C-alpha cells in the first residue's frame, strides 16, 4: 500500500483523470468503516443543503464575487435566517461555500455553477429528485418484486418509488413538464459524449459511398435529434448527410421536423420502432448509440437481430456504449446501478459478446475513448 501513498505524495508535491483518483483510493485505504459511514452521511446532508439552497434561490442571492451577510441573504430570499445559516454551514464545512468572519457568506469555484439554470445544476436537481428516491426504495423494491436484475418499462424501481409502479418512466414525467424541462437540460451535459468523427474513421465509408452511389450510408438507429450524424458528416463532402438516415420514434422525429430551420441540410428522417423490423436495408453503417443499455439482454437480442437481418455482408453495426471493465470503474459502476432504477444496465465486453452473438453478429473490434470506457463496438454479420 505504501507505493500508492508515495505515488499520490509525489503527485501532491507537483501540485504545490487520475490526478484525483488516487486521492479517492488513498481516502479509502486509511478510513475505517465508522469513518466511511460518517462520510457517506455527510454526502447525503451536503446534497440536501445543495438542493434546498438551489430551490430557495440562495445561491442566486449570493454574489459571484464578494461577501454578503446571512441576514441579507435571508432577507433577499424571504426565509428564516436560522435555517439559511444551518444549511449554509454544511456547505461551509465541506468547502462548497466560504464563510468570512462570523456572519458572512460567499461563493467558491465549486458553488458558482449552482447560481444559475444550466446543465450542471440541472443534473444536481434530477439526481436528487429523479434517482435518489429510487435508490432509497431499492430494499423494499426487491422484497416486493424478487431479488433479481430489474428490467421492463413498467414496474421500474423509479415508478415504484413514486407510488405508481404501473406507469412508465415517460408517462410519469409527461404529467409535469417542469420535471421534463429539468431532465432535458441535464442530459445536454453529456449530449456530446466522445464523437464518432475522430474516435472512428469513416474514410472506408466514403469509398463505399463512391462505389455504390445508390445505397444508404449511415443509419443512426434511435439517434434522437441526429447530432451524431451531423457531426460525422459536417465537413466531409464524401460523407453527405443527405445519404444518411435518422431513425427514432415518430413522436421525436416529428419534433425534429418541427424544430429544424428551413433549407437546412438534413438526413432522411424515418419514424420507426427498433423493436420491430429495420426498414432500411443494406446500409453501409448501422449506428445504435446509447440505446442498448436501457434494456435486458433478451430485448437487446431482438433489437440487434432486426439490424443483422437488414445488414449486408459488408455492413457494420456500431454499438456506442460504455464497456465496463471487470471490475468496473467508480463512475460506471455508479451509472450501472442508476440504470437499474429505470430497467437497464451497463455491460462488460463479454456480456456484449453474448448478446451480439445471439443476434447472429460477431464483434470485429472495439474503439475505446481516451481516458474513459465509452466505446464503439464494431460488429459484422456472423
Ligand atoms: N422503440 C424505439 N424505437 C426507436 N427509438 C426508440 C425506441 N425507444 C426509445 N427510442 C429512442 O432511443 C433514444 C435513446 S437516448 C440515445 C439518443 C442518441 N443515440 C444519443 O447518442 O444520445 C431516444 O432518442 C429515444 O427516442
Amino acid at each position: 500500500a505504501d507505493q500508492l501513498d508515495s505515488l499520490a505524495a509525489l503527485l501532491t508535491s507537483r501540485a504545490q483523470v487520475q490526478l484525483v483518483k488516487g486521492l479517492k483510493d488513498a481516502a479509502g485505504l486509511v478510513n475505517e468503516a465508522r469513518e466511511d459511514l460518517g462520510d457517506l452521511m455527510m454526502s447525503f446532508v451536503q446534497v440536501t443543503a445543495l438542493r434546498l439552497l438551489i430551490k430557495w434561490k440562495v445561491f442566486e442571492a449570493i454574489p459571484l464575487e464578494g461577501t454578503i451577510s446571512y441576514a441579507d441573504v435571508a432577507a433577499r430570499v424571504g426565509i428564516d435566517v436560522n435555517l439559511i445559516t444551518r444549511l449554509s454551514w454544511v456547505l461551509v464545512a465541506t468547502g462548497v461555500l466560504k464563510q468570512d468572519g462570523s456572519d458572512k457568506i460567499q461563493h467558491t469555484a465549486r458553488s458558482r455553477p449552482y447560481a444559475s439554470r444550466n446543465p450542471l445544476s440541472a443534473m444536481m436537481i434530477i439526481g436528487f429528485d429523479e434517482y435518489l428516491p429510487a435508490l432509497l426504495a431499492m430494499p423494499g423494491y426487491f422484497d416486493t418484486y424478487g431479488k433479481k436484475e430489474p428490467f421492463g418499462e413498467k414496474h421500474t424501481v423509479k415508478a415504484f418509488s413514486e407510488g405508481n409502479p404501473e406507469l412508465t418512466v415517460n408517462q410519469i414525467l409527461a404529467s409535469s413538464p417542469e420535471r421534463l424541462g429539468n431532465m432535458t437540460l441535464a442530459m445536454a451535459a453529456m449530449e456530446n459524449m466522445y464523437p464518432l468523427s475522430g474516435v472512428y474513421d469513416f474514410s472506408w465509408v466514403a469509398a463505399k459511398a463512391a462505389s455504390d452511389s445508390n445505397r444508404p450510408l449511415i443509419v443512426d438507429v434511435g439517434g434522437a435529434k441526429g447530432h451524431t450524424l451531423q457531426a460525422i458528416c459536417k465537413d466531409t463532402p464524401a460523407l453527405p448527410i443527405e445519404r444518411c438516415v435518422l431513425e427514432d420514434l415518430p413522436r421525436v422525429i416529428q419534433v425534429v421536423k418541427d424544430t429544424s430551420d428551413a433549407g437546412a441540410q438534413a438526413p432522411q428522417l424515418l419514424g420507426m420502432d427498433f423493436n420491430q423490423e429495420q426498414p432500411v436495408k443494406g446500409a453501409v453503417v448501422y449506428l445504435i448509440r446509447r440505446c442498448l443499455h436501457d434494456y435486458s439482454d433478451e430485448q437487446c437480442v431482438r433489437i440487434l437481430g432486426h439490424l443483422a437481418a437488414a445488414m449486408a455482408a459488408d455492413s457494420v453495426l456500431l454499438i456506442g456504449e460504455t464497456v465496463l471493465t471487470n471490475p468496473p470503474s467508480r463512475p460506471t459502476a455508479m451509472m450501472d446501478i442508476l440504470l437499474a432504477t429505470i430497467g437497464g444496465k451497463e455491460r462488460t465486453i463479454d456480456a456484449f459478446g453474448a448478446v451480439v452473438g445471439r443476434a447472429g453478429l460477431r464483434i470485429k473490434g472495439v474503439c475505446k475513448q481516451e481516458g474513459g470506457d465509452f466505446s464503439y463496438i464494431e460488429c459484422v454479420k456472423a
